[PDB]
């Protein structure tokens, strides 16, 4: 009602002012994200506090479990920056879905770039619903009704507090804190009803059937090949590029898109929200 | 060394359990399997009452249930849950609970053998309390640390046949002498795996206090309980694992980290519960 959408689909432009508790309703902005999957909230130059207000409208904000990622003044904000003492450098250099490995993966991720060097820095996205669409049934039907294991443990980053600890003690703590997790390999989006190939080049280790039996490991390899996630040059037709622009908030559906960083001083703030629907989705 | 595990995590399947060659299994082997996966199925072992006990004693020190009306006719060690006349007690565990959570030494391991199951929709729900804790933001989490929770079983003690015609006040008074309320730290650290466990029970945990006796805001217990999934009357929480009974398949699990309840012909199960000599239920966190 209050927001105007230019375009349709990945990258649609939305024309949001820091006084948003007014006409911006939660159902308005959700239906926009569900519909287009990735949108840009144009030229919002919000303050940290206003960002959070926008996040809370979108849904229930979840702070990142690991506090070295937290903004100095707000636990809610996950900070990626090249600048010493501001969050963590070089986050997300690998395909992933946010909190794909936690008990409640997010419904929405939102990124505000506060400082970008140049015009070629941003994020790659892959539509896992489209990837699924292009799959012939002969490759498709072995994935249905199977269970995928997602293992984050090797990607947990060493923290400043970890220096001089024996690596085995750090690993042991990781293993207690974020063990591998299982999700259905194919899920059905609780809102749109689309079927989603919920697998990740970096994190998905193996597929098993509904009785524990190991699926032919070339199935996982073949599905992963068809997502485009293994193309080291990033030319797959399934790969959308979204370039960062300062003050342009990138907001997207974290069930249906897989993403990774594309690549001066870079600094971005991030908020992640739940939507109260089945996460990541129903088994398909 | 002698056993092979299919899968990993809740419901993993174990194949090398031979009723006649049970002494092939070392204690450390089968313990590390249970600690690691939390819930396992020992497949197609159709043991005799006597062999079940042997399996139990390999696992650890068997503790018979304090109340004898639950006992197997011939073996005190075995807790009998059955729909059938004169066999143990009907309709046990129809509520979320940890076994002997209310006693001075809660079990490390619970083991169940189904002898007769009607259909395919009967079994046990499990909730991984380490996972529940994992999903809690610190803002909800840190007020629970270092607190003490009261667990009160008295209203759930079942009327026994010996109790008929007694005035209810005398029965209650005896319950109150026998199983009073007990206190455990609200957040526990598993003495073996080291995981932190939200050790609270919808039916049994009445109140939280700090380590000076002061009552914590009752909203804290209420909101921790909501986040466990135990209050979802339709059992659709992502934290809820379903395990269906199969005759001859022994379900064996870590009674520190899982909270469980019954998922509702003739049903008859045998149960054995063991200590492991480690701090029970765990260290305070
Ligand atoms: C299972 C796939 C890999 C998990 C990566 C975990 C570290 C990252 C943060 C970073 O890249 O430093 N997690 C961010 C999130 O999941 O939201
Ligand atoms: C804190 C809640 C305690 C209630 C359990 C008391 C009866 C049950 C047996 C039954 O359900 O009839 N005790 C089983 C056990 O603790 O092992
Ligand atoms: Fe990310
Ligand atoms: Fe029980």
């Amino acid at each position: 009602m209050t927001l105007k959408v230019k375009g349709e689909g990945l990258g649609a432009q939305v024309t949001v002012d820091p006084k948003n508790l007014d006409d911006i309703t939660t159902d308005e902005i959700r239906d926009i994200v569900y519909t287009n999957k990735l949108v840009v909230l144009k030229d919002v130059h919000p303050s940290p506090r206003e960002f959070i207000k926008l996040g809370r409208i979108i849904g229930q904000i979840v702070p990142y479990y690991e506090p070295m990622y937290h903004h100095e003044d707000h636990p809610e904000i996950f900070v990626s920056s090249t600048e010493e003492g501001q969050g963590v450098p070089k986050t997300g250099a690998f395909w992933h879905i946010d909190y794909m490995f936690m008990p409640e993966p997010f419904a929405f991720s939102m990124v505000l770039p506060l400082a970008v060097p140049g015009h070629d820095r941003g994020t790659y996205f892959i539509d896992l619903a489209r990837v699924w669409q292009s799959l012939p049934a002969a490759k498709r039907d072995p994935a249905r009704g199977t269970v995928s294991t997602h293992d984050p443990r090797r990607h947990i980053k060493i923290r400043p507090s970890d220096v001089y600890r024996p690596i085995g003690e750090v690993w042991d703590e990781i293993n207690r804190t974020t063990p591998p997790i299982k999700w259905p390999t194919v899920i059905r989006h609780p809102k749109t009803g689309q079927e989603i190939l919920y697998i990740c080049a970096t994190g998905t280790t193996k597929i098993e059937d509904k009785d524990g039996n190991p699926v032919d490991p070339e199935v996982l390899q073949e599905l992963m090949a068809a997502t485009g996630q293994l193309d080291p040059e990033y030319q797959s037709p399934f790969i959308h590029t979204q370039h960062y622009q300062v003050g342009d908030i990138i907001l997207w559906d974290n069930r249906v898109l897989m993403h990774r960083a594309k690549h001066g001083t870079l600094t971005t703030y991030r908020l992640t929200m739940l939507d109260g629907l089945k996460t990541p989705g129903y088994a398909a």
